[PDB]
């Protein structure tokens, strides 16, 4: 049927667009393909954690899979499952995967909280044509408090063994003259305490974290979506996929949508259609419609744009072998705390997650995601065959990612007298991966397939809210990014257009 607005998917950019329409009095339905979790399943829990995954763990895979850097250690505990609408979802591209997250809250119910906000001259750099100081002034602080973005205590983490691991590559980078970072997060830090007290579930501190956090982490679904509901102008409807979005004739917006089972079977094909029409369905999610609808003429008008500009936030892998006497630790929280900032805007930047391992043993790897600058892009093309977006991205387009964070950890590993590991990713020597993105960002960038604040060229009442929005990088993790760019873009398109 009609609702006077639609939002497709769930996650930051789709939840603070549905808040912002809800509180301006616009009904408005969210459409997400995955489901609402919040039914305990059979350990009585509603996510499975990383040493015990099962079909919970993945977006219609028939096994499940180690966390990227601990196949060495994880693969013993991976099974057969039956495909299921699960979690966490490996998108396979040609030489690309990209994890997204599936569900009420989208990558927030698997990411690892960590809420960080770019440097204002980066940000100044990669979208000279957005006002910087409302961004700073107004729309990150009010990102940061609707997120429920907190602080880990200081003498806590100094202390506890849970974040040994932190500490110890916080020394080794320290011996080469790099400095670390305290990491915010929406995990709350006074919950993990009392983790380690015994005194509640434990989450992070229960190697959870990319298949969900039972307790702690402040996804989506506790902080905006709840309040969009909160507003009584919102609604959401799980397991609904939009697959076609054309104009009507009479002006607005027709999707066919598919509604299935969480096994996969499809129970209906219902048209739904709208006056404003919200693509928040990610950088993959809502660029694949787009392409679709330019090639299979259902929104003719979208231009040549539309699929292009896409980059993995220079997303690397890597990890070093500590000396004997530099244990990471049995016991390492989920959440990672601390990074390693050498980011100067120059090629050589690189922001680093120092990053847990689940293994629950100890085996002196410490883990890193590089976040990198890389020109490099790639474009979705549509493929009518298949019905799919394909993501034309080489390998090869990684070298320059991998340069850098080489760069930076040889100066750790030479002023420690430390090597790489090379057998995390694989049986062929490998100390860098450099096919896999947590962060997808573009494909529908901001100022070139939309307008400045995400209205897409050639339409009216047609926005995109997400990470598709950003070209390709913002030297940090992102959430907080699309986060208050989506606070901007839908406060001015509320007040302008609806
Ligand atoms: C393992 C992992 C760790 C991460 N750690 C961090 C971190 O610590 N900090 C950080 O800043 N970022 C992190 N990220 C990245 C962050 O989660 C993403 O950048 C963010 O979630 C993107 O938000 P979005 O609104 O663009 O889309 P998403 O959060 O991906 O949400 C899109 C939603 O749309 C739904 N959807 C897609 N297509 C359709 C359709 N056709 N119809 C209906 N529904 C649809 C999806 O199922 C999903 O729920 C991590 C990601 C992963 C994979």
């Amino acid at each position: 049927g009609y609702v006077p607005a639609v939002v497709i998917g769930t996650g930051y950019g789709a939840a603070v667009s549905a808040l912002r329409l809800g509180e301006a009095g616009v009904q408005t339905l969210m459409l997400e393909m995955g489901q609402l979790w919040n039914q305990p399943g059979p350990d009585g829990n509603i996510f499975c954690g990383m040493l015990n995954p099962d079909k919970r763990s993945s977006w219609f895979k028939n096994r499940t899979e180690a966390p990227l850097g601990s196949f060495l250690w994880l693969d013993v505990v991976n099974r057969n499952i039956d495909p299921y609408a699960g979690v966490l979802d490996r998108v396979n591209y040609d030489q690309m995967s990209v994890y997204v997250g599936r569900g009420v809250g989208g990558g927030s119910l698997v990411n690892g909280g960590m809420a960080v906000e770019p440097k204002r001259s980066y940000f100044e750099e990669i979208l000279p044509r957005v006002d910087s100081s409302e961004m700073y002034d107004r729309y990150f602080p009010r990102a940061n408090s609707m997120l429920r973005v907190n602080h880990i205590d200081t003498k806590w983490f100094e202390d506890t063994e849970w974040y040994k691991f932190a500490r110890v590559s916080r020394e080794q980078a320290g011996k080469a003259g790099l400095g670390t970072v305290f990491v915010p997060n929406v995990y709350d830090f006074g919950y993990m305490q009392r983790e380690a007290a015994g005194e509640v579930p434990k989450s992070a501190l229960a190697t959870e974290v990319i298949y969900g956090n039972n307790h702690g982490k402040q996804s989506l679904d506790k902080t905006y979506l709840a309040a969009a509901l909160g507003t009584g102008k919102v609604t959401i409807q799980t397991l609904h996929q939009v697959k076609t979005i054309r104009q009507t004739k009479d002006g607005g917006y027709a999707l066919t949508v598919e509604q299935k089972d969480t096994d996969g079977k499809l129970l209906a094909t219902k048209e739904i259609s709208c006056r404003y029409l919200f693509l928040g369905a990610g950088s993959l999610g809502s660029t694949e419609l787009l392409v679709r609808a330019r090639d299979t003429g259902t929104l003719p008008n979208l231009n040549s744009e539309v699929g292009a500009g896409w980059g993995p936030n220079g997303n690397i892998m890597t990890a070093r072998a500590n000396h004997m006497w530099n244990p990471t630790g049995a016991h390492q929280s989920s959440i990672p705390a601390l990074g390693i900032d050498a980011w100067d805007n120059s090629d050589s930047s690189v922001f680093a997650e120092i990053a847990p391992m689940p293994a629950g043993l100890e085996t002196w790897v410490s883990l890193y995601l590089a976040i990198t600058k890389n020109p490099q892009r790639g474009t979705f093309v549509y493929d009518a065959a298949t019905d799919r977006a394909k993501l034309n991205w080489t390998r090869d387009q990684n070298a320059p990612a991998v340069n850098a964070a080489k760069a930076l950890f040889d100066r750790i590993n030479k002023a420690n007298g430390t090597i790489y590991r090379y057998d995390l990713f694989g049986t062929q020597l490998k100390a860098f991966a450099d096919d896999f993105c947590y962060h997808p960002l573009g494909g529908c960038v901001l100022g070139k397939a939309t307008d400045d604040y995400g209205r897409v060229a050639g339409y009216k009442n047609l926005y995109v809210t997400d990470g598709s929005l950003i070209p390709g990088s913002v030297g940090v993790n992102p959430f907080v990014t699309i986060t208050a760019l989506a606070e901007r873009n839908v406060e001015r398109i509320i007040k302008q257009d609806v």
